[PDB]
Order: structure tokens, then C-alpha cells, then sequence
């Protein structure tokens, strides 16, 4: 089982850039960096805010509003957060959440079978789990482990700002400090799939919501049928 070496400095920064700040015209500087352990509820608290709200998928289960559910993601997120690969954006002179990354790493070897209580997470979970099996990440690559995730939000006052991308382009350091040679993911919306490109993140493979429906009965997103899912892989170093 791949574990973070305790040598890898923690919290570390792993990347800084400029962009707007909440009011003006003017930039301002924001990181991204490790989660720090004493935030990882609010971290939680922040993706039940928003990611769970706002991402296509979720929106289309209705997952926000449906506890049962939002127990299972809050049950898979708290399981990953003790990995210490989780990513967390700042702005300089605030201790607020403008985004978080719920990250972990995929082995070889992992089953992925997991067994969630609501039929609503069970079916998102397999069909992300779908498009990363046809993806075929660790046979094309030749690698046996990849830095995966479970979710980017970010706090909508702070959209348009390009937050999501710098905080995917920050899994370039921290993968070269861990020793991974590949990131991939399951990019499920327009521009979260837009971000990743700007990252350098390739197509492995795409399919629609509609064809996913077509592929199992229980992988149905009403209202995003034609929106496309990507299976999407970036090497670094």
C-alpha cells in the first residue's frame, strides 16, 4: 500500500500564483499547499458546501439534498484524508477555504469495489469507477500507482479567477516530491475538463452521460445526458 513518506516536509507549499482578489480589479497572491490536519473538517464541511452542490453529477443525483448520500462521499473523503495528499488554495492574509482537492493514490492492486449505502453515491462511484477501468490507466502507462481524486470545490465567490486550474497544476511538485511519475482523474463538467486541460492533462477517455446510461441503467444523470465524461492523465517530472 503506497504511503507518503514522512521525510516530504508537512505541511509544504507546493505552488503560488497571482489572480483577482474578492472585490477590486486588483491581484492579489494565493497558494496552494497540503491540508493541514487541524483543517480537515472544514475541508469536508467546504466540499459538502459546495462541490457536492454544484458539481454536474451530484446536481443531477440530487446528491446535496439527499443525506443518505452526502454520508457516503463524507465517509469516502474522511477515509482519504489521512493519506496526507490532499490539497487545500488560500489567499495571502486569510485563513479562509477558497478550494480544496480530496486526493489519494490508486494502486495496481486495488479492487476498487467499494460499497456505498445510497443507491445515488453507489451509482456515481461505479460509473467514475467505469470510466477509469476503460481508461486503463496503469497498462498504458506502465505504472503501478497514480495520484488520484474525489472531488475539486471551489468557493463560488471566488470563480473565474482560475483557482481550479493552479490548484490541479500544484499536483506537478507534490507528485515530484512523492515520487509519482502520473496524475489522472475522472473530470466530470466542462470546465473543471477545461481546467485540467490548461494543466496539461490529456484525453484518455470520454464518454457521454447518455452513452454511460446506455452502458448501465443505473448510471442515468438526468438533465446532463449530452455532457461529456473524461477520463484525463497528466505525467509530471
Amino acid at each position: 500500500k503506497w504511503t507518503r513518506s514522512v521525510k516530504v516536509p508537512f505541511p509544504s507549499v507546493w505552488h503560488r500564483f497571482q489572480a483577482k482578489d474578492l472585490t477590486s480589479q486588483q491581484l492579489v497572491w494565493y497558494r496552494v499547499q497540503d491540508l493541514p490536519e487541524d483543517r480537515f473538517e472544514d475541508a469536508i464541511r467546504h466540499m459538502c458546501d459546495y462541490f457536492a452542490r454544484d458539481e454536474l453529477m451530484n446536481q443531477a443525483k440530487g446528491l446535496a439534498k439527499d443525506l443518505v448520500a452526502m454520508g457516503d462521499v463524507v465517509a469516502l473523503w474522511k477515509a482519504m484524508l489521512p493519506d496526507r495528499m490532499s490539497l487545500v488554495c488560500f489567499r495571502e492574509g486569510s485563513d479562509e477555504i477558497v478550494g480544496v482537492n480530496i486526493l489519494d493514490v490508486a494502486s495496481r492492486s486495488d479492487k476498487d469495489n467499494a460499497q456505498f449505502n445510497s443507491a445515488i453515491f453507489q451509482a456515481i462511484y461505479d460509473t467514475i469507477e467505469y470510466v477509469s477501468h476503460q481508461a486503463n490507466i496503469f497498462d498504458r502507462y506502465n505504472v503501478d500507482h497514480y495520484l488520484n481524486a474525489m472531488g475539486l470545490s471551489v468557493d463560488p465567490k471566488y470563480r473565474g479567477r482560475g483557482i481550479a486550474t493552479e490548484i490541479l497544476r500544484a499536483r506537478i511538485p507534490l507528485c515530484r516530491a512523492v515520487g509519482l511519475k502520473l496524475s489522472a482523474t475522472c473530470f466530470t463538467g466542462p470546465n473543471s475538463q477545461t481546467a485540467a486541460t490548461r494543466v496539461g492533462f490529456q484525453e484518455d477517455f470520454t464518454i457521454t452521460y447518455g452513452e454511460l446510461a446506455r452502458v448501465d441503467q443505473r448510471f442515468n444523470y438526468p438533465g446532463i445526458e449530452e455532457n461529456f465524461c473524461k477520463y484525463m492523465s497528466l505525467r509530471v517530472d
